[PDB]
């Protein structure tokens, strides 16, 4: 009976097995309190006031209600080599690679993660509050939400997660007796402090570890302060946990934003869209779309859900309430909507100050005005002409998405909004066309699953790679089942490459608002407008079938052309990856396309 330690809320207000689930850990951890959050903006206000008194977040005075964050420079990023999944079998959790370790997954055993976790958790909370976040990943209520409990001992997680997700009172009283998803959250440092504190920043790097137990219905992450190790609804919820679900009950959780797009005739439809990292992601979500009488709007910029509804249409949701974005890049001059979003009711983390106590970071494209100086996210003076940069280049700006000057008007909306168009991308110098659209269903399976993250050199599935809750060959073989629902109304799968170079290394297409040009041809596709051209490896826009008016000479015979000798090896590259990768995993479906493809090539 932890009751005597109850700082906020109660107990005994809770649902039966909340209860359990937050006793239960606090006899574990050990906190000196046991704090039941409430989501209040009270709540919010007081929580920052306190952390910024003790040093580990700073007031950002020149905006309204902004805060900065710097982190010890050994926890800056969620990380991969730390993170698992645990399964009784290896084989459900990442495909047997022929040789070396698997690129899709990282599993440990039952009896591996036991031992773990009793190296790390016991008394792990000593003279820490325990914050207990009731959260909803969607809109609360909505039938594709589902709900998370998480206890942390970091004050910056709770902040963070009241953006991120809803999280409160009234998630509580939603959740009633229904399951959640338990999520387990420390710092890994009880006090008294064994270990020098960096920069007022919380962690353990040498034993951090996130780990999934999605037959438990468990997340458990310990030692890292940061993102995507310790917002447990943004990566370790919403995709790892979440697909696993999907797969089990029928439905898809994805790395895809979320968009809606108008034409001038009034006419909207919605696309989702998975990017590698540094593909355009976010430059497509907050999209300034320069044809006249486009609008696009965004319902989610990062995760969707999306299920088939009774009448066939492939609902998504965007289960995130906030927006967790790379700041370096994020430019004053090409991406106004990400910028206008961020200027209130913000928590950046390592990013620079300005002593006028502003943000800055590389690639804001913002000249100071003379006398302006800048201090690093080392929390040291700085000038343009240094050697590293001011910003970490995964610093974040974590919003609510409620502020987006383009938040679509159904973001939650609870049934979701109807996907006629999926969008996968990449970075390719070479070879690889603007856009192209998929023959098929199952082609555009095959598509998602030869996707390459910057430079093409490294292969990233469906955006996924990082992210796979289970199997990545039954993870394709779920995609292609999506076919054999009766009624299903499958969305269009289109292929882009904003990064297509000419022979001297310049980009072949403008991009940024420029793209609106292609989500006019992908919108007109979808109607059924006969504005395609069959080539080997899909369908191109026709010649003229582009609006290029306004942007001179645009050579589009080079930016769609389609090289032989470069698709023969493609073909054969891909071929090796699913081989090394997936083997006997491998969907009959998807190797049948590879072999439609290569045969198609060899005909060229
Ligand atoms: N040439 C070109 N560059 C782009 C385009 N969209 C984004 N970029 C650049 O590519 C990099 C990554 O873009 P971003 O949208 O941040 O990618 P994300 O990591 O997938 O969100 C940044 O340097 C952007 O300026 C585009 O349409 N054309
Ligand atoms: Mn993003
Ligand atoms: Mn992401
Ligand atoms: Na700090």
């Amino acid at each position: 009976d932890f009751s005597a330690k109850v700082i906020q809320g109660s107990l005994d207000s809770l649902p039966q097995e909340v209860r359990k689930f937050v006793e239960g850990n606090a006899q574990l951890c050990q906190p000196e309190y046991i704090h039941i959050c409430d989501g209040s903006e009270e709540e919010y206000g007081r929580l920052l006031a306190h952390m910024q008194e003790e040093g580990v977040i700073r007031k950002l005075k020149k905006y309204d209600n902004c805060w900065l964050a710097l982190t010890d420079p050994r926890d800056v990023a969620r990380i991969e080599s730390k993170t698992v999944i645990i399964t009784q079998e290896q084989r459900d959790t990442v495909p047997i690679p022929k040789s070396g370790q698997s690129q899709l997954g990282r599993w440990m055993s039952e009896e591996d993660f036991e031992k773990a976790f009793n190296a790390r958790f016991p008394g792990c909370m000593k003279g820490r509050t325990m914050y207990v976040i009731p959260f909803s990943m969607g809109p609360l209520g909505s039938p594709l939400a589902k709900i998370g409990i998480e206890l942390t001992d970091s004050p910056y997680v709770v902040a963070s997660m009241r953006i991120m997700t809803r999280m409160g009172t009234s998630v509580l009283e939603a959740l009633g007796d229904g399951e959640f998803i338990k999520c387990l959250h420390s710092v890994g440092c009880p006090l008294p402090l064994k270990k020098p504190l960096v920069n007022n920043w919380a962690c353990n790097p040498e034993l951090t570890l996130i780990a999934h137990l999605p037959d438990r219905r468990e997340i458990i992450s310990f030692g890292s302060g940061y993102g995507g190790n310790s917002l447990l609804g943004k990566k370790c919820f919403a995709l790892r946990i979440a697909s696993r679900l999907a797969k089990e009950e029928g439905w898809l959780a994805e790395h895809m934003l979320i968009l809606g797009i108008t034409n001038p005739e009034g006419k909207k439809k919605y696309l989702a869209a998975a990017f590698p990292s540094a593909c355009g992601k976010t430059n497509l979500a907050m999209m300034n779309p320069t044809l006249p009488g486009w609008k696009v709007e965004c319902v989610g910029d990062d995760i969707a859900w999306m299920k088939f509804d009774a009448q066939g249409n492939l609902r998504a949701i965007n289960p995130e309430n906030g927006f967790f974005g790379v700041a370096p890049g994020t430019s004053v001059k090409t991406n106004p909507n990400a910028i206008k979003t961020i200027q209130k009711n913000t928590i950046f983390t390592n990013v620079a100050e300005t002593s006028d106590g502003g943000v800055y970071w590389e690639g804001i494209d913002e000249p100071l005005a003379p006398g302006v100086t800048i201090t690093s996210w080392k929390n040291k003076e700085w000038r343009p002409q240094d050697e590293e940069p001011c910003a970490h280049p995964n610093s974040r700006f974590c919003t609510p998405a409620s502020q987006c000057p383009i938040i679509d008007p159904a973001w939650e909306s609870p049934e979701g909004v109807p996907i006629e168009g999926i969008i996968f991308g990449g970075r390719r110098p070479a070879g690889v066309p603007l856009v192209y659209e998929a023959l098929s269903w199952q082609h555009g399976v095959f598509v998602g699953a030869a996707m390459r993250s910057e430079g093409g050199i490294m292969h990233d599935p469906f955006a996924m790679r990082p992210f796979f809750g289970y199997n990545f060959g039954k993870y394709l073989a779920h995609w292609l089942s999506m076919a054999h629902r009766p009624a299903a109304k499958l969305p269009k799968i289109f292929h882009v490459n904003w990064f297509r170079k000419d022979k001297n290394g310049k980009f072949l297409w403008p991009g940024f608002g420029e793209n609106s040009r292609v989500l006019e041809w992908m919108f007109g596709r979808i109607e059924g407008e006969d504005s395609a051209k069959l080539t080997p490896i899909g369908y191109v826009p026709k010649e003229d079938a582009l609006n290029l008016k306004g942007l001179g000479d645009v050579n589009v015979e080079e930016l769609f052309g389609i090289s032989k000798e470069f698709w023969e090896k493609e073909v054969e590259e891909i071929d090796k990856y699913l081989e090394d990768q997936v083997n006997a995993d491998l969907p009959y479906e998807i190797e049948r396309e590879l072999r439609a493809l290569k045969q198609r090539i060899s005909q060229m």
